[PDB]
């Protein structure tokens, strides 16, 4: 039974093809799981690529991160060349998007981070009028906005993860919970304003931590991240908290690596909605390279991967239904 799942996006006016992924997604709840794989680093299917040849299956839903906007355009990364995502979502797969916001280290500064560790870059400034911080925020969504526009001129609906791990406090977003959801809804808003009406929201949770929600009219889907945690009895209770929570949300491991295979979380009771496993930057970087072939990933190897596709609750990329007119 789904129905306590919200059956409309957050969005009005959502487009078609976001209806129709939202609504796959709200059918699967409790019967199946996607997986899904990371980019590695960025702008490639590289991860996805790996797994088949790693199973014979590809994953369900690829991600992308839009963490190089001070790079790009650059002819080492270009967010305007979509091909890449349009070549997987036209070959049936699920696209999805996250967003290491990297803003300069410091003043001025050359390099650009989003750990806080790394940054000095202060979010009570950045939502200041006119602040060198709010220039830059403004001049990085208006950027990225126009990278996804052209996503949503390609008909093409994005699993959209922003600003994730808010209360893990590690990210320069993750300062207090008052002016991390003040920023949740201005990525929001401005998004709204240049018509991206091809995005499903995602909030990252770190479990308890209401205060940090940005609220219903801003989110449709709730997140978990998961790294080193091999009990599948202790996910499930991470599960069953994040629906307890969010009764209204489909529930989903949005990254995870290291962690107890997809036959023990089942059976423990963790039905997410989906799981994706972080890339592993050595092996999958170059699909040319002799240690693509190895089989061994620091996140998820060969074998919990054969070990996920062997189980009836999970989706590859062929199980998918169409998802185009
Ligand atoms: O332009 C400004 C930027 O320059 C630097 O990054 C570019 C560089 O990225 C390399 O991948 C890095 C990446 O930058 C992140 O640091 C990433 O962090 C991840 C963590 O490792 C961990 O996995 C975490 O959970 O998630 C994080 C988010 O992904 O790590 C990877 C791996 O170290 C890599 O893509 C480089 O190739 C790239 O540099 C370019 O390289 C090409 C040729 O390969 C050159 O032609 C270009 O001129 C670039 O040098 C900087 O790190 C950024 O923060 C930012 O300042
Ligand atoms: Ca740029
Ligand atoms: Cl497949």
């Amino acid at each position: 039974d789904n129905s306590l799942i919200k059956k409309e996006l957050c969005t009005e006016g959502a487009s078609v093809e976001a209806k129709k992924v939202y609504t796959y997604l709200r059918n699967c709840w409790g019967r199946k799981t996607l997986s899904s794989t990371m980019a590695n680093v960025t702008w490639n299917v590289n991860e996805a690529i790996w797994v088949n040849r790693q199973t014979g299956k590809y994953p369900a839903i690829a991600c992308f991160d839009y963490m190089n906007l001070p790079a790009s355009p650059a002819d080492w990364i270009d967010y305007n060349k979509i091909s890449v995502v349009e070549d997987w979502w036209n070959a049936g797969g699920l696209v999805a998007a996250c967003w290491h916001w990297n803003v300069p280290v410091t003043e001025n500064s050359s390099e650009y981070k989003c750990m806080i560790s790394e940054t000095d870059f202060d979010i009570t400034k950045a939502l200041q009028e006119g602040t060198r911080e709010n220039e830059i925020i403004k001049a990085d969504l208006e950027e990225l906005a126009g990278y996804l526009l052209l996503l949503k001129q390609k008909n093409i609906p994005v699993i959209w993860r922003p600003l994730h791990e808010a209360a893990g406090k590690w990210f320069w977003w993750g300062k207090d919970a008052a002016s991390y959801k003040r920023l949740w809804k201005l990525v929001y808003e401005t998004f709204k304003q240049k018509g991206l009406n091809n995005l499903i929201w995602v909030w990252t949770s770190e479990t308890n931590d209401r205060d940090w929600y940005p609220g219903d009219a801003y989110v449709d889907i709730i997140g978990r991240d998961v790294y080193h945690k091999t009990s599948a009895a202790g996910l499930a209770t991470d599960f069953d908290a994040l629906k307890k929570a969010f009764p209204d949300k489909l529930i989903a491991l949005s990254e995870c690596g290291d962690v107890a295979t997809i036959d023990k979380q089942l059976a423990a009771g963790a039905q997410w909605a989906w799981f994706m496993t972080w890339y592993d930057y050595e092996v999958t970087k170059d699909t040319t390279a002799p240690v693509f072939n190895s089989g061994q990933h620091e996140h998820a190897d060969k074998a919990w991967w054969n070990n996920a596709f062997g189980q009836p609750g999970v989706i590859c990329r062929s199980d998918l239904p169409s998802f185009k007119l």
